[PDB]
């Protein structure tokens, strides 16, 4: 969803005096914009210093759908920032929630947990494991066998931070059965699955010699191979990648 | 550290959430979700407003306040998510950045570490850029810095080139900073031999070339003889990544 900045926004003359040469006008603006950044980010913290995280890990228990799916709201977007805001997300205990989300009749809920899963999975080696341990990645490969194909996307998105940890979280989703839904992926009709199951894929191969062969062994070099002249040209600038780093 | 005004409404907005009633919890979600949404809209109107370029180019101002200034706004936005990270490199910080580690002024060397460390906090293509910017060659000369302060910054910073992936890491050992790392297990500061133990645990997370070279700069010697130690922590981080070469 796009927006507009109000009219009366101050910012554009203010970048218009970062960029001068008086210097006066270039202290104040950078005063301001560190006044607004320092703002912004402590009305996130004052959220999690308030206690608000794990009551809204209760609320993903709510049979209220309404509840359920802003309280999902709030701790997707508090997981979107760094690794400090993750692991709050973690410690109130959404994981479980989250996983168990999973399963939900619901595809707007599901959506918003798998979004969630992905954000927490985009932060450090150790939040990708309690990701993983949490038992996120069965639920995840059956979800790549979905119809729908905006979920199957986001579900997608979520095994890629997973593979882009450390060898060990890889090889983890090498054990969830992931790689022949991946390989089946490059027959994609939508081009966009097919960039993020090469990217997926792209990320395994950045493992060590076992993750390269269990890939090797899921058929992907022939079609890394008979797809590198497909119609688009960085469809094929990806699997470029994509077949010469399993070397 | 600070407090919260006395008016502000989040105390009673939890206790909304934490209620009986679905009425004050609703209410409360949306108001929580509101303020989020409001505070990440502040941080992207900045972005959007095409001010980091901007940021960018005063670091190279001759003026200590401005360069400052930047630096920690710079800084901020990439103690983000990747989005914002990625917003920073685009913008031409990481040359400019890189250029400040060899700074006179103290302050300005270790606020040019922090922001760094906040960028290698991201992902592999993030940490990379970093590398690519020539990061690590001087990074590793500061593992010996008269100056502590600067030490345990420098050491962050390697520690979270040292958390990508197995391209990054053997960067950090390619960049000779293996020797340094194991040296400063046996310093006398109880929190930078910490942080050295995070970053050599970081590096035992790579495949066995990783691993290898860890063993052939004499870490295994060293952090067996940390089971000595008087404090009780170390005694476990040690362990975890002595035995983290199974
Ligand atoms: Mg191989
Ligand atoms: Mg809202």
């Amino acid at each position: 969803s796009h927006h507009h900045h109000h009219h009366g926004s101050e910012l554009p003359q203010m970048t218009q005096q970062l960029n001068s040469d008086d210097m006066q006008e270039q202290l104040s603006a950078t005063r301001k914009f560190s006044q607004i950044l320092s703002d912004g980010n402590e009305q996130i913290q004052a959220v999690i210093d308030a206690g608000a995280l794990p009551a809204l890990v209760q609320l993903l228990s709510s049979p209220n759908e309404q509840i359920l799916q802003e309280a999902l709201w709030a701790l997707s977007n508090i997981a979107s920032g760094g690794n400090e805001q993750i692991q709050a997300v973690i410690d109130a205990g959404a994981l479980p929630a989250l996983v168990q989300l999973l399963s939900s009749p619901n595809e707007q809920i599901l959506q918003e947990a798998l979004w969630a899963l992905s954000n927490i999975a985009s932060g450090g080696n150790e939040q990708i494991q309690a990701v993983i341990d949490a038992g996120a990645l069965p639920a995840l490969v059956q979800l790549l066998s979905s119809p729908n194909e905006q979920i199957l996307q986001e579900a997608l998105w979520a095994l890629s931070n997973i593979a882009s940890g450390g060898n060990e979280q890889i090889q983890a989703v090498i054990d969830a059965g992931a790689l022949p839904a991946l390989v089946q992926l490059l027959s994609s009709p939508n081009e966009q699955i097919l960039q993020e199951a090469l990217w997926a894929l792209s990320n395994i191969a950045s493992g060590g010699n076992e993750q390269k062969q269990a890939v090797k062994e899921a058929g992907a070099l022939e079609k890394l191979e008979q797809l590198q002249s497909h119609e688009n040209e960085k469809i094929q600038k990806e699997a470029q990648e994509a077949l010469e780093k399993l070397q």
